[PDB]
């Protein structure tokens, strides 16, 4: 009698946090919201990324869409518009370009502890307003500590890597699935919905996953059958 819902998503990938808010409003609005199971899984958008690249957020979107600075400029505002209509203010100017492993290997320790949504929501606002350095060792201690870890256990499974290998099993499991771009929405483990979605969107697929999982009752007919006890 659950609905899972499989999340892939990128700390460093600003529709992330746009899809969490939109999903977030199409699961409020969904009357048996108590049912369904969140699962987010990590998603690197480069894997191979510097530990932090000292570039302008602006200068590294230029780069890697071959864009002018002014289109990539122009992106920017559009995701930061498109944000605060979430209640999400963005500072993009502030974003630093960090690889994002160690960050998702924090989520990993903070799902054993129960609190996976609330370390994603964390690093999400770290990342994208709060110009914090997400590879940093200190940066991530402390924001594990104000999510209510134990930030000592937490720092020491960051530089064990406990989570190393959950990590790179949740993005191989994406490129099977045939995931290339985040978020990524898994219903039910049978239904894809691809990128930030409205929240009419999800909300149609939690109801029709629902439904499906709970279909009307039969008008029984009224010499014997095979029954699987």
């Amino acid at each position: 009698e659950k609905i899972r819902v499989d999340i892939w998503s990128d700390i460093a990938c600003p529709w992330c946090y746009i899809g969490k808010r939109r999903f977030e409003s199409a699961l409020g609005q969904f009357p048996q919201r108590d049912q369904v199971e969140v699962v987010w899984h990590s998603f690197e958008l480069d894997p191979s990324a510097r530990p932090l690249n000292p570039i302008a957020m602006r200068d590294g979107l230029a780069m890697k869409y071959s864009i002018s600075p002014a289109q990539a400029q122009g992106s920017l505002d559009h995701m930061t518009q498109t944000a605060a209509q979430e209640g999400l203010e963005y500072h993009f100017d502030r974003v630093k370009l960090a690889n994002t492993f160690l960050a998702h290997q924090l989520i990993h320790y903070a799902a054993e502890q129960g609190q996976g949504d609330a370390m994603k929501e964390r690093l999400l606002r770290a990342y994208m307003s709060e110009g914090q350095n997400v590879n940093d060792l200190d940066t991530l201690q402390k924001l594990a500590a104000e999510v209510g870890l134990d930030a000592g256990a937490a720092r020491a499974a960051l530089e064990a890597g406990t989570y190393a290998q959950a990590v790179r099993y949740d993005e191989a499991q994406a490129q099977q699935l045939g995931i290339t771009g985040v978020p990524f929405f898994v219903l039910g483990g049978k239904y894809g919905v691809s990128g930030a979605q409205a929240p009419e969107t999800l909300l149609g697929a939690l109801s029709q996953v629902w439904a499906e999982q709970h279909p009307a009752p039969l008008t029984m007919l009224g010499d014997g059958q095979c029954a699987v006890p």
